[PDB]
């Protein structure tokens, strides 16, 4: 199974900036989302799980086809609390109808993650929607009640090794967990993207307690959390060393991210020898906006 990513009929990497810097100009505006998060973390949440449902064996899922958009995918008990994102992408699209669905989302998680003052994340565009029978089934998302082998053996479907899952899950500096969507108690939060993940891992004095949904997870007395399936990268050896080394080094952690993320939102997808290269957006920042 074979997708082809076609550029947007004319478009350029200034058209995709222009896109990029109205996600960003609503992150800063709506700033009161989920007790003053914002929604840079469910946008980043939104971008991994419209890639996640990728399966190397046949290409079936990823984002290419921008599938979240129907009632199947979107109704995923996996992607409950997602449709904040999709209602606040909503009028990005409307203003720009132009972009694929598929192209919008995983700008959305790029944006996002530059805005919150995170590495840049170089992005190709050329997504294109496919019709409703392509949407993937639900469960292909991953539990958090599981340990380290599990948490291995998912990502070999999404070809990612060790360091890139770790990588990723260093994703989980932002943002909370919200009892109502995942049966996990959220702790403390922030919006800015940095390495705090795995200082918190290796840092805090956790203990492993009932959440009120009957749920275990690990908390600490400074307030913060961690899902058993983020713990277990502390309590698998070779993951130990990974998360010791990007709590040492945040560049490499950032470095690292931006590769794996990239590859993470490109998965399943064929890009032409002559496709333009990967853009790299100017944030709001850089640009003086
Ligand atoms: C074993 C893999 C993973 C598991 C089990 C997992 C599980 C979860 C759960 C249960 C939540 C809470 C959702 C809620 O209650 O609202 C969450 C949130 C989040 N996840 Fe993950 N996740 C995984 C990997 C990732 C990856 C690879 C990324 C991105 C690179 C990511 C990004 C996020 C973010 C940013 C949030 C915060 C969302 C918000 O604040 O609304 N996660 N994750
Ligand atoms: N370990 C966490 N605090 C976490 C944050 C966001 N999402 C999931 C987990």
């Amino acid at each position: 199974l074979v997708h082809v990513a076609s550029v947007e009929k004319g478009r350029s990497y200034e058209d995709f900036q222009k896109v990029y810097n109205a996600i960003a100009l609503k992150l800063r505006e709506d700033d009161e989302y989920d007790n003053y998060i914002g929604y840079g973390p469910v946008l980043v949440r939104l971008a991994w799980h419209i890639s996640g449902t990728w399966d190397k064996h046949d290409n079936t899922g990823g984002s290419y086809g921008g599938t979240y958009r129907f009632k199947k995918e979107f109704n995923d008990p996996s992607n409950a609390g997602l449709q904040n994102g999709f209602k606040f992408l909503e009028p990005i699209h409307k203003e720009f109808p132009w972009i694929s669905s598929g192209d919008l989302f995983s700008l959305g998680g790029v944006t996002a993650v530059q805005e919150m003052q995170g590495p840049k994340i170089p992005w190709r565009c050329g997504r294109v929607d496919t019709p409703e029978d392509t949407t993937p089934d639900n469960g292909r998302l991953p539990d958090a009640d599981k340990d380290a082998g599990y948490v291995r053996t998912f990502f070999q479907r999404l070809n990612m090794n060790d360091r890139e899952v770790v990588a990723l899950m260093g994703a989980h500096a932002l943002g909370k967990t919200h009892l109502k969507n995942s049966g996990y108690e959220g702790g403390g939060a922030n919006n800015v993207f940095t390495n705090e993940f795995y200082l918190n891992l290796l840092n805090e004095d956790w203990k492993l307690e009932k959440n009120d949904a009957n749920n275990e997870q690990w908390d600490s007395k400074s307030g913060y959390m961690m899902l058993p399936t983020d713990y277990s990268l502390i309590q698998d050896p070779k993951y130990l060393s990974i998360v010791k080394e990007y709590a040492n080094d945040q560049d490499k952690f950032f470095k690292d991210f931006s590769k794996a993320f990239e590859k993470l939102l490109e998965n399943g997808i064929t890009f032409p020898k002559d496709a333009p290269s990967p853009f790299i957006f100017k944030t709001l920042e850089e640009q003086g906006l």
